[PDB]
């Protein structure tokens, strides 16, 4: 009955809110020293990316939920844990308050193939916007995904796939499975150069039976790509 | 599935004033920080006057917040830049974040907003007035988010289009009967925030908020399918109300 | 269809004893003096008929105090709240919950005016909770026909009548104003009457099937003397 | 309809060890002495029959301690709470949960057995269990829409289970409709903590709870007398 | 109708902590060392209790913001468990270990299936049963913890089911778990009366993806598909003394 999956990089979505009042009290010398240390940390992460042992990206997040997200991908939970712990021990991380996080593993569902590695070990596209949200499938009375027969689930997933293929080109998706790893069953990351495409695809999916009847959603997070010019501007008072 | 036209990107930024910290400042430094905020708001007025956005400030009743800063911009980048520049104001250390909402001004296709044809609606001046709304200086504001239910037999997203259209039509008739008393901005937020719409109402009589929201609750579109978040009510704040508000 | 009266704020506060204790007694006295001035101001608004207010001490950790204020506009209620938060002593009164509503009755008449603009009875105890009516499957209040709801409300009213002289109720409507649909304030000189009336109503179909309840807060009347004792540390 | 006895406060606290640790031992001793005089005053009220109180240490992070106090009026209970909060040591006792209720006897005052139940002596049992609960009002599972006779039968079967734990678990049922966020506060006392798991599991398979019970958080702990109270606070 | 009966072993604490890096960074290295020395002394005391057979314990570093560390401790009484918790909180270093979540439970073996022959024997004298009630913790690379309860929701009400139907549902769930022998080791802690859910579930594995595999497969089995209500999930990596010293080095 059960889905069987292929699993790739382990993923951390780390959402932080900047403690502006504390940061403002820091002398501008201390601020520069802490950003220099962060900049070294990010150069090391870029090395890991260039040799193909992981990926990462940073977006600034709208609204009060976060000021930024660090999305990091590694080939083991141990390497992910070490990134996280080294990040938290940066001086600047004392000013980066934790507001939400998500742990997942890039997932390919069965519903060395170079076309599989590309999905399992995704290079992150440098699109202007990111959207993240977690979700689960419902187990609620007669709307119970996990009691459906495989044939009916397969039909529902087929229809859902047709919609997303029509957004190829506009929206790039990474689906992280998180059963056993976090509080929902998937973490969904979307990338696009037009944020309205996130609204468009997620709305269209909500009227397809697989989501209309069976999706349960967490919080949504949207943001804008942060390279270094925007990162340094971000922190300048 | 519903199709939408989409206009300005919206931030409702709710803040609570840290009176105890503010009180610790001497009035000289308080004035300096208020001057910096006025300069900030003067810049926001320029953006408004060149047609690139809108903004307004209301004082909020109860402990949920003291103020809301409602800001509208033509891109997420611009909205993000306002937000970040605002948090970096000196006075913002005394404005504690208590809630926020991200949405985009939305016109659905459940009813027609213009004569059908190849003529594209973004060039229709009536449509543009709705997508890029002028904010009216009404005495009061009401904000809340909402979603449509997907709950057993009450599942909005499993209804056929013609049934959703009828439900929306009937909802619209009620709202139309509050013309001249309540003005509404509907921000779509599927993909952007935790509910599916952020609803902003404006009126000179706060009791019209209770009236319309109650009346709609007995209409099937809301009675059967609405799920509501928290409600925020407040009073218009111009400069007079603002420096007054911060005089301790 | 409802008639609407005073706008209401229930403002729950927990006292920051650790910080209060750090103040020398002279500064404590100055802050209490300021608070008494503010409260005498509130009493003046009451005595000219432009509002009401009362203060109860709250049991349990949810709060130490509730300030229940009623005013004739949202602007006036906002000004009171803001002037309150600017008192020096308010820095020691940490906000733990609040509720916004308007007195509701479903205008020249004196018995109506007595309901819409209620005098607050000096009863020993208070009980506050918000509630809404369910929209949940077959238990959907707002999908009922008019005449079915009228019958359900009728029966709930008979119960209330039997508590005349035991419990006095103020019902604030809050659709459009806060997170639930009504704020319910009860006053009695016997706190057990709160339990009795609210239990009795819970077996009546209007509440048994359709009520959704928030948190409950219960308290004891604070006059000037009990206020000074409260803060003596 | 019910009979109602003492008003009850369950007051859960976590100790601020970092701040307590900053105090020199003489000041720590002065604050504990003040708490000792407060508890000896509480013992006078207990000895005269005007209330009761006990203290248990609580397992896990929800609390370090529970102060469970019973008084014959809401005013007396409020006065205990406020005096407690104004103890110097209370700055180090952070409030993490509380519950207000009244000892309850349903019909599903001069009698000596009735009075022993309304105004209960707290047994010095090794362990305590506290949890609040309400009866469901959810579609076909609606306790408050049941006919009186069906409810009487469901309570009867529930009481049969409780009777079989006589001598193992002692229970205090506090009504809280009108007073706190659930409908009852349930306090269990036993010398064997597994009896809590046994009685609560067995009740959960009895229809009255299987269909109709809605539970809040559960707290368990160990009796703290004077001996153990001093060691709790010794760093 | 017929309630489950259980055998119950060690009382358990799952104690999740987040490290207050900002505060820890402000200590000079000499004082950090003293605090880590004291912690090592407390852990060697834990080890002594393990090595005389009166309890167990283990430490994992947790991924994500929910915690940096979990301390999982097992003891033969609630008093001993409470004493360990209180001594831990009074360590100097514990000021830097902020509480983010905890769970209290007791190692549970129910009677849905047999764990030993019904020949009249004391199950607590059966060494196989004892190995389960007083489990030695395996030094597997990864841990997974989550609490869960069984639904009492309309037509999906576990506690209204007949014994023989619950037994069938448990039986089928067990066959799935049996298929993960050698890949996932489970400890089931019962928590009815002790904490906010009905069980705490701890999984150990050298491959974290086996957690995802077993929990996903059980979620398509009726016992969980229809009746499970889950709390939060925590996953982590084994921490021995060496990884502990690295964790706290800035
Ligand atoms: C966005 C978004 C969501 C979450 C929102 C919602 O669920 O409402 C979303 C949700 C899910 C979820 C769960 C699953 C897994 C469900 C399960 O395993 O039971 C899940 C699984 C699949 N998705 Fe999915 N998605 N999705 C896209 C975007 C979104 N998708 C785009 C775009 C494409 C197309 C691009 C591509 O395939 O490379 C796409 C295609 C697939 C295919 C391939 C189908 C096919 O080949 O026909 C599978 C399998
Ligand atoms: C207030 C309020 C709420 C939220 C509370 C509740 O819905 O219970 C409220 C909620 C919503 C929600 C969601 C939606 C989007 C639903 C969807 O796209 O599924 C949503 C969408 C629409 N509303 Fe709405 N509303 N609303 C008014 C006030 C409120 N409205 C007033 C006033 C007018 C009248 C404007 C006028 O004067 O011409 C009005 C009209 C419309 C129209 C135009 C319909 C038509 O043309 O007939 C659309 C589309
Ligand atoms: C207590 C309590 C609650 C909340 C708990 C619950 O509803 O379970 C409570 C709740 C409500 C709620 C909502 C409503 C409005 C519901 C709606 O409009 O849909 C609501 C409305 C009414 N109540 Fe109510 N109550 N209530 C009393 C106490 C409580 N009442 C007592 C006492 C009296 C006795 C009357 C008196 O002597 O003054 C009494 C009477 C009325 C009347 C009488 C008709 C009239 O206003 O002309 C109306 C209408
Ligand atoms: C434990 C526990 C709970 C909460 C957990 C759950 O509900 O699953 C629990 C829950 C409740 C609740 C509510 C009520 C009231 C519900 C209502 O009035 O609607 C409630 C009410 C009663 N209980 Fe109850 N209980 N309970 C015991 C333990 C527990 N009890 C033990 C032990 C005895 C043994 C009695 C004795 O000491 O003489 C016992 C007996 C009674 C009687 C006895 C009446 C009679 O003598 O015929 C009444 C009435
Ligand atoms: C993983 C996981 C979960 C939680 C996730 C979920 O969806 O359930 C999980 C959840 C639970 C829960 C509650 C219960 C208690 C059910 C109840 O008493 O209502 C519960 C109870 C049992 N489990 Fe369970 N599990 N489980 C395994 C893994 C998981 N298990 C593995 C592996 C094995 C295989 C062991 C082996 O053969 O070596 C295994 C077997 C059993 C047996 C059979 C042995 C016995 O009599 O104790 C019982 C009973
Ligand atoms: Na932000
Ligand atoms: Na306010
Ligand atoms: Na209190
Ligand atoms: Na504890
Ligand atoms: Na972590």
């Amino acid at each position: 009955e059960a889905v069987k999956t292929l699993d790739g990089w382990f993923c951390l979505h780390d959402f932080r809110s900047i403690d502006w009042a504390a940061w403002r009290e820091l002398n501008p010398g201390n601020q520069e020293l802490m950003l220099n240390e962060l900049s070294h940390f990010l150069s090391d992460m870029e090395i890991t990316k260039n040799i193909g042992e992981g990926e990462h990206t940073i977006y600034s997040i709208l609204g009060q939920k976060a000021d930024l997200v660090f999305f990091t991908l590694r080939d083991s939970l141990e390497a992910l844990n070490e990134v996280e712990n080294r990040f938290n021990k940066l001086a600047i991380a004392d000013y980066l308050l934790p507001t939400y996080s998500y742990i997942s593993v890039v997932e390919l569902s069965n519903y060395q193939n170079k076309g599989v590695r590309a999905r399992l070990y995704p290079a992150l596209p440098p699109k202007k916007h990111i959207c993240f949200y977690p979700m689960s499938k419902k187990r609620d009375g007669a709307d119970n995904w996990y009691m459906l027969p495989m044939e009916e689930r397969q039909q529902l997933i087929r229809d859902h796939g047709l919609i997303g293929r029509s957004y190829a080109g506009k929206v790039q998706q990474i689906i992280g499975g998180s059963i056993g790893f976090d509080d929902y069953e998937w973490g969904v990351t979307l990338f696009s150069d037009d944020a309205l495409e996130f609204k468009r695809i997620v709305t269209e999916m909500r009227f397809d039976e697989a989501s209309a009847r069976y999706a349960e959603f967490g919080s949504f997070f949207i943001g804008n790509l942060l390279l270094s010019e925007q990162l340094s501007k971000l922190f300048t008072i």
